[PDB]
């Protein structure tokens, strides 16, 4: 909640950060009972009732002729998926969580592999099917006077019929959890039930909808009048590890009209997980909640705890900061959590401006750090970038502005 | 509408275009009434309505427990989208825009920091459940004989249903306008509302596909029986100025069956704004639609004037020109608005065929230029790459075929 | 079937492979009559047929207001799309096809421009619209007491509506084919009509689900009563020819501390098609089913036949090996099909574990292979990586661990 500029080296650095991070998988498998719907046929000709068990009947076996056979983190996760999705068929489990699910509508139980998995029923259409519709469909008479039978029809298996078009529009993975794959109090139940601390499956809970995002499903497939899918949850096991955020804007020198320019190339998420710093370079690896940090950790990599001295000493550091050079000039802002760095060169007019007072002021040629309290928007000719109004203590350190030692390398080499 | 292929270069320049340059944010906020439905309740067991109130306060409620806390000119906007939502919920603009739309169901309001957004009703939902399905449901009787009731239920509740699909399946910012977020006679009137000349807001209007495509859609919340959400439009507030287009091929020459090769990195989208050229280097910043080009200014880079030298004298010119080198051979097609440049190499087979003759002649080894009158398609081995029958008038420039200059630079430097 | 693990090379390959090569396009033209349902009205005020009159014709009329004006493969293909598009307003062979269908509801013929395309009728719509639902309205009367007539009417539009969003909200493109586009009967009939041997229409057949994912839809227009729209499919024209794929990982070597690395980028898919090797250096270019593998063949590079010397003898072989280099040191896993080189260095701690023993080793500083028969899982610290349980057999090849000779060139050329 404390940011500091560092003025020696046009960059930014937040901190004050709580880790939520995925350290696992929780498997959510639903049972979605259909009933011996096969085995109904209207014979009374043309129907609606007809008509929507065709359609039941058509969803059911085009996901009867469904056959299946990145950034890191989720492909070693999808491998974890497609292990879960094998273990289910084997030693028929099926038949052994059916015997398990047929007693209570939720359980938890240990799979052949599986450590305990959690299990969940929904069985409202088959006793639909079965009870109330199936002796109204008895002797193939469909066009009955009784409308509601049809309407209760296209209502009950709705659920169904989009949970098929979520499975045979995405060829099986779904990326995510809709509302219509788990409802929320289904979600939380599965949530709720996960192996970690208490503040973690709290915390998780809050924010279900991360939950929801970084999770996704896998269909496991059909037999006879039960439907099977499972969801993959991610457990952030693991909470309130420091973890702080490095942003950077491009250090540039004129002279005679002609730019050498420099930009450092370790921008990204940090934390300190079990005594190293993991990197998450790229955005989508973590995410951000109010002083909360949501990262998916396998997406991370063990670099040596060497970083602090990248902004004590940078040039006579011991490990290489890693940088990039160039030639030719640019020009741009990078936004930070509580300002902006603005490079603004000789080619573009930037500015600062007010929602209470308008534009305060143009602002200078050079390197400028703005703090979010300083302005509500900043301009970069026509590119509008608003700024946001959040609080907390920011800090100057005074200085003057490939391996970067590569770089010191490189020029020192070729002038002897 | 004129082309000119650069002979010296091996390389296409498309002219005459019109400008329709995204500038701006218009802000939509739609007001959707769903009404008192919370405080109805269905005690006569389970029914077709009941199941219907039950589903619409599930998915009411799981919005409720619904909450928030990338190619450049995108992120500066979603700054701009997270400043709206805020100022929103500020001094309870609510209430005042509550206020102002009980009056009418379309209206135009200064918001607290808004100047002057657009606000629209859309009402009907709780004026059918407060008016005839409320009357209806007093008494807590919901197995009526009506069926009529429960089926304009499910209907009325669909837009929101859906609404509440496209918000909690997408963790609250669609990256477009469905129809079922804003009608088209809705986005017409709000398209229509914009702050610019007379033939942008027109023309706009015509191609309301692209308004839909380059907007997007946040949520900013639920209160009491008032659904809130806010669609950002983007405003074209830039048309009909010079853009031109670059595109180019490898050229390649042979030595005792070695390759030297090099290539113009400069490809993409160029336009005349305010004074400077501004660059485009992605395909998706900008966008064609016949003669009219719609490009995202917020994506594009203030390069100087200096590209015209790049085709004139581009060995000698003063901006160095960049290019990239290398050492081992090639082979592909680029394809141009009124042709093809194909660069077919030994290894590789290339013809061109006609809808009409069939294939006219294979293809020469080297760099050709091909003209859409010329053929109907081109082949390179098995795949194919058609192309289109649009005219105009082309133009060959006689000649023989890290920055380029940095090139020159760097041979010039190992040779003394 | 046979993985070779290039001890010399820390890297593996797999053979065993036939080939699906997407070779051609087959157009599915489908033809939705809606009916002459401009010309109905409610005019007994409000109603839920009327509803539904209005919202099918607010849904058609906005699909009326639609109009138009990466990776290699894919952009050749929408050329294709585009011809299709074109060819077809053209000549009104609206006007022929519409004489050709009126005779059937499936149906082969050549167009204008096309080779003999497929034509489908869906004219469920029109028919209910004109003949049952159509004497019902008329008289200007919706309020009927027939409740029956209204979910006929949404039930029967819904296909429509649903094609409408899919369309309205792809901007005219989907990227696949939904079963809501094209039901598996009218898929397998459209699949099963393609020009190629027998082979590949059944197998093609047997893995439908991967025509579904690399086809696409192209939106051609509204004309009258008549809805249009095509599906292309992509042609595996070609089956059973030899493909090959390569992995690779991190060859480091440490002294005092100190890392000097090298990586082999030549990882992706070989294919022998017509008397040349493919590179399809892009996972998503190939997808795997069991034995056989599915590429887009105009996704690859004819690459010459010298690929196997850079297994025999890479360091003195002809062609150039392309390799990177690098100076501090990394630590990763390369997944491969009965494996995973593991390069497991200082600073991270990497094991292997079994689903029925547990953790079987810590695994070693260094390039290790692990079979996928050896264990049920890898891990590096908190990543875990799982592992599959296929059978087949694998052989160690021992020796000791820009172009590659342009390292050897570089190296070579700085000492003497």
């Amino acid at each position: 909640l404390k940011e500091s500029y560092l003025e020696e080296s046009c960059s930014t650095i937040t901190e004050g950060y709580l880790s939520v991070l995925r350290t696992g998988w929780y498997t959510n498998v639903f049972t979605l009972e259909v009933g011996d719907v096969e085995n109904l046929t209207c014979a009374d000709g043309p129907s609606l009732i007809k008509t929507e068990l065709d359609l039941t009947k058509s969803a059911l076996r085009d996901l009867r002729t469904v056959s299946a056979d990145l950034g890191v983190a989720t492909a070693a996760a999808v491998t974890c998926g497609v292990a879960i999705a094998k273990c289910i068929r084997l030693e028929s489990e099926v038949t052994a969580i059916k015997n398990a699910l047929k007693k209570t509508n939720e359980a938890v139980s240990t799979l052949g592999c599986g450590p305990r998995v959690l299990a969940t029923a929904v069985r409202e259409l088959k006793d639909f099917v079965s009870k109330n519709l199936t002796r109204a469909i008895n002797k193939n008479k469909c066009d009955i006077p009784d409308l509601k039978m049809a309407v209760s029809f296209s209502q009950f298996n709705r659920r169904f019929l989009n949970v098929v078009r979520q499975f045979s529009d995405n060829a099986g993975i779904t990326p995510a959890i809709s509302l219509d794959l788990m409802t929320d109090a289904e979600l939380a139940r599965a949530v709720s039930n996960m192996p970690t601390s208490a503040g973690q499956i709290k915390l998780m809970l809050e924010n279900r909808a991360m939950v929801r995002r970084k999770g996704f499903g896998i269909l496991i497939g059909v037999y006879g009048s039960s439907v099977i899918y499972m969801v993959q949850l991610p457990i952030f096991g693991v909470i309130d590890t420091p973890c702080w955020i490095v942003k950077a804007a491009p250090s540039c020198s004129e002279k005679k009209g002609n730019y050498a320019c420099l930009l450092r190339e370790d921008q990204g998420w940090y934390c300190q997980n079990a005594g190293s710093t993991v990197y998450y370079p790229n955005e989508k690896d973590c995410e951000t909640r109010g002083d909360h940090v949501f990262c998916d950790t396998a997406a991370g990599i063990n670099v040596a705890e060497q970083s602090k001295e990248c902004n004590i000493n940078i040039s006579t550091t011991n490990y290489p900061c890693k940088v990039s050079t160039g030639r030719h000039p640019i020009s741009m802002v990078a936004l930070s959590p509580l300002g902006a760095l603005v490079a603004c060169y000789k080619g573009v007019s930037c500015s600062i401006g007010s929602n209470r007072v308008g534009i305060i002021k143009q602002l200078n040629k050079g390197c400028s750090y703005i703090t979010n309290q300083d302005a509500d928007t900043v301009t970069i000719d026509n590119t509008v970038y608003c700024l946001s109004k959040v609080e907390g203590e920011q800090h100057v350190i005074k200085g003057r502005p490939v391996a970067l030692d590569q770089v010191f390398e490189s020029i020192e080499n070729s002038q002897a």
